[PDB]
């Protein structure tokens, strides 16, 4: 299936639930930019070989475009531009000043030396230099990309730029050492707790006491599970791994438990706890659902069988339509994926107003203003909900569309 039509698919669904002009739907149907540019590098054996590199801003009304860049062998133009777009709705749903932005190049990044990668991030700020700036379009990492190669192009973009303005807040995801931010490791983590928090309170269920699954044990699984345990009290019953699951209904301790993965390689057969499958992990009976893992895990076939209060969609859309009709059928509360893992796109922006300031904050203030961010846009998005009487998905898409279509009529692009 793909990708750009998927996305268009999923705005058209979106302007079915709201009054939206003919006219600002062909907008936003149509990235407002697409460069498509070739990045030649030198290899280490002396040759020259050419990339394809990508950057597409979608829209731009309510500022400047924010996105990643992907390094990937299958990337292609339809791709970024469909995640170019779904970046658009993620900074509108939890309300940054952002667009919508994209990159990629071509390339199997797991080939290329540190001399080749760096090489690679350099000519890529070269060749996209013109269509990216501290107020024009903030790149960050992504897939097969980490703060390495975003210190690489952020110090190629300051040697082009002759330091004549904010070089640091070019691109976020940097190392502390130059322009970082504090809190960058446990973003996602962290505004998927408070949304769960904010789900809690708008349900009435006291969390303290209460148990939770989660599916996946990565960076975002484990950090979810060790935060909700350290703050909202809850009993984490359930992880799993890509090999599988472990349960116990006295509870897991979330450090002990990431010792015995980096220790054993994986989650299974940890001391006390029960080993069970990942579908088995779907079934459990919590009051909070978090999966952290896979793509498409929760479907038709066993949307019925879930027994969750809250499914926090930490992940990238681990439930499907069908799924999610069931699930609302079912008197069970969703957070949609691109609200619940919104933290990471506002941690981003927090990075860049640092940049921009001169001034850097703490863990704390980090902290509040992302507390603040997602207490925000998931009550933004409930109240859509409650009024409108539509999926929770379909709430946020409403507001960050809404948010959008304002933009655009406030700037006189459309008439109507
Ligand atoms: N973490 C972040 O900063 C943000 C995360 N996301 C989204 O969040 C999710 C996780 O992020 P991230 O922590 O970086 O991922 P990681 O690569 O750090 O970890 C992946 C985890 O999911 C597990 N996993 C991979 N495939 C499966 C599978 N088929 N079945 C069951 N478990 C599987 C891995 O198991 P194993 O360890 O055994 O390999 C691992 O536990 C992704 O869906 C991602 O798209 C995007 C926004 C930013």
């Amino acid at each position: 299936i793909d990708p750009f039509e998927m996305a268009v698919k999923q705005l058209e669904r979106a302007a079915q639930y709201m009054d939206i002009s003919e006219e600002a739907l062909e907008w936003l149907k149509k990235p407002m930019r697409i460069v498509e540019v070739s990045v030649p590098i030198e290899m280490d054996d002396g040759s020259v070989k050419v990339f394809t590199g990508f950057r597409v801003q979608h829209n731009w009304a309510r500022g400047p475009t924010k996105g990643g860049i992907r390094w990937h062998p299958a990337e292609t133009l339809s791709t970024v531009k469909a995640l170019a777009t779904w970046m658009t709705w993620k900074v509108a749903v939890v309300d940054l000043p952002y667009g919508g932005g994209k990159g990629g190049i071509i390339v199997n990044p797991k080939e290329l030396s540190e001399r080749e990668q760096e090489r690679l991030a350099r000519a890529y700020i070269r060749a996209v230099y013109d269509v990216i700036g501290p107020w024009t379009d903030i790149p960050a990492p992504d897939v097969y990309t980490n703060p390495k190669i975003m210190g690489w192009m952020m110090d190629e973009y300051e040697t082009i730029m002759r330091r004549k303005g904010p070089a640091f807040g070019v691109i976020t995801g940097k190392p502390l050492s130059i322009g970082g931010s504090l809190g960058r490791g446990t973003a996602t983590a962290q505004g998927a707790i408070f949304t769960i928090r904010e789900a809690a309170k708008a349900l009435g269920i006291d969390l303290k006491g209460k148990k939770i699954a989660v599916q996946g044990y990565g960076n975002a699984g484990y950090y979810t599970a060790k935060l909700a345990k350290e703050q909202l009290g809850m009993t984490v019953v359930a992880v799993s791994d890509s090999r599988g699951g472990i349960y116990n209904p006295d509870g897991l301790d979330p450090d002990e438990v990431l010792k015995w993965k980096r220790e054993h390689g994986s989650v299974k057969d940890f001391p006390g706890a029960t080993n069970i499958t990942n579908e088995e992990l779907l079934e459990l009976e919590v009051d909070v659902l978090a999966p952290a893992a896979i793509e498409e895990v929760i479907t038709e076939k066993n949307a019925d069988n879930i027994k969750a209060k809250i499914v926090a969609e930490v992940a990238n859309g681990p439930v499907t339509p069908e799924a999610d009709d069931i699930l609302r059928e079912k008197g069970i509360l969703q957070i949609p994926d691109f609200l619940c893992n919104a933290g990471g796109v506002t941690v981003s922006y927090f990075e860049w107003v640092q940049n921009i300031n001169g001034y850097y904050w703490t863990e704390e203030e980090v902290r509040e203003k992302l507390d603040k961010k997602m207490t925000k846009a998931f009550w933004e998005v409930y109240n859509t909900h409650k009024d409108k009487n539509i999926h929770m998905r379909d709430a946020a898409y409403v507001v960050a569309v809404s948010r959008v279509y304002q933009a655009m009529k406030d700037r006189g692009w459309v008439k109507k």
